[PDB]
């Protein structure tokens, strides 16, 4: 697969209940759907070497990874965390991760290539999916 490009947004679901499993308080969770609702993600791939940069007003990320060796990075709610993605399917990736210290909802993300040139993402926190779809610009 090749998931490299500037993805822009076209679909975002379920965002403000994600943040709500997750424990973010009304008033952070009405600051994050109004501020990061459109997140911009860039991604450039080299095999199985990712670098992939989400950039809102309210939060830019950076996390560099190898599909099968574990990374840290951070939970969707700002919770450091051990990662690590595999491949689901040839064009499907999918991240378990680990909080470093306490105890929460159990988190994942997803980055799947469609058929029709789009990309799907979804955050997951226990049973709760936030999916995102993007095309490049
Ligand atoms: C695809 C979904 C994305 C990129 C979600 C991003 C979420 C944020 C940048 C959330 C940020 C915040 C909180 C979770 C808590 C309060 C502080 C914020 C607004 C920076
Ligand atoms: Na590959
Ligand atoms: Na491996």
């Amino acid at each position: 697969p090749n998931f490299s490009g500037n993805w822009k947004i076209i679909r975002s679901e379920n965002f403000e209940e994600l943040l709500k499993v997750l424990g973010v308080n009304v008033m952070l969770r009405k600051i994050a759907v109004a501020a990061a609702s459109k997140p911009a993600v860039e991604i450039k791939q080299e095999g199985d070497t990712f670098y992939i940069k989400t950039s809102t007003t309210v939060r830019t990320t950076e996390i560099n990874f190898k599909v099968g060796e574990e990374f840290e990075e951070q939970t969707v709610d700002g919770r450091p965390c051990k990662s690590l993605v595999k491949w689901e399917s040839e064009n499907k990736m999918v991240c378990e991760q680990k909080l470093l210290k306490g105890e929460g909802p159990k988190t994942s993300w997803t980055l799947e290539l469609t058929n029709d040139g789009e990309l799907i993402e979804t955050m997951t926190a226990d049973d709760v999916v936030c999916t995102k779809v993007y095309v490049r610009e």
